[PDB]
């Protein structure tokens, strides 16, 4: 009981996006939007990954670099939940003030992307997923995605994966578990887990490109995103960095 006090314990509360829900669903300004909320998850998503348990054990520069890789990542997961609990899935629960319908996923011009994101989110539903085995999942996901070449101090990473690995394999099998339940669950989790890696590739590549002709569109893009995707995106976009795949 301790593991999940402590992932409840941190759990992020309600973030909004700021957005105007008066004005007309231009490009510009979903986006604009969407990437000012992006700023803000990332402030929550620095200060609940550091407290994490074991979270410390990394090195100094491991740890913000583990965290920018799978910011995307882990924004999508949550948000998926958050359209599951929320919404039933119909829309994308991105914020309260900033709920997708099928006429702002096209206005985005990421309908593609927020089509999958809503499948995903619906896969909560159809796999009856716990919020219990939701946090764990995504304290793993964390945890999912590494330079090839490794980290300052892989040995460390490996472990701390290694045991939220167990903590899901210990919460999605504490029941009488055997055959099609207790690997039969933990395949479907660990399935759905590396379904979240395409959708963050695909992501990182329509923020990338935007990125770099947002004075074009007139797309505002704060601080800290700027140089996270200008200075980390890159190197998953060029394959220096990739994601840990469970499956295939
Ligand atoms: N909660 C939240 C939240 C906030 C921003 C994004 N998000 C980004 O960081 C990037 C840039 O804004 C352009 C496309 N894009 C997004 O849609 C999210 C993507 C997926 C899930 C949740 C997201």
């Amino acid at each position: 009981p301790i593991f999940l006090n402590v992932l409840e314990a941190i759990e992020p509360g309600v973030v909004c996006a700021g957005h105007d829900n008066n004005q007309p669903d231009s490009f510009a300004a979903l986006l604009s939007s969407l990437n000012e909320l992006g700023e803000r998850q990332l402030v929550h998503v620095v200060k609940w990954a550091k407290a994490l348990p074991g979270f410390r054990n990394l090195h100094v520069d491991d740890q913000m670099a583990v965290i920018q890789y799978s910011w995307m990542g882990l924004m999508v997961f949550a948000m998926g939940w958050r359209s599951f609990t929320n919404v039933n899935s119909r829309m994308l629960y991105f914020a309260p003030d900033l709920v997708f319908n099928e006429y702002r996923m096209h206005k985005s011009r990421m309908y593609s992307q927020c089509v999958r994101m809503r499948h995903l989110s619906q896969e909560f539903g159809w796999l009856q997923i716990t919020p219990q085995e939701f946090l764990c999942m995504k304290a793993l996901l964390l945890f999912s995605i590494i330079p090839v070449d490794g980290l300052k101090n892989q040995k460390f990473f490996d472990e701390l994966r290694m045991n939220y690995i167990k903590e899901l394999d210990r919460i999605i099998a504490c029941k009488r578990k055997n055959p099609t339940s207790c690997s039969r669950r933990f395949y479907q989790l660990t399935k759905l887990l590396d379904s979240v890696q395409p959708i963050a590739r695909e992501l990182h590549q329509f923020t990338f490109d935007l990125l770099i002709k947002s004075h074009m569109v007139s797309v505002d893009f704060p601080e800290m995103m700027a140089e996270i995707i200008s200075v980390q995106v890159p190197k998953i976009l060029s394959g220096k960095v990739k994601p840990i795949y469970f499956h295939t």
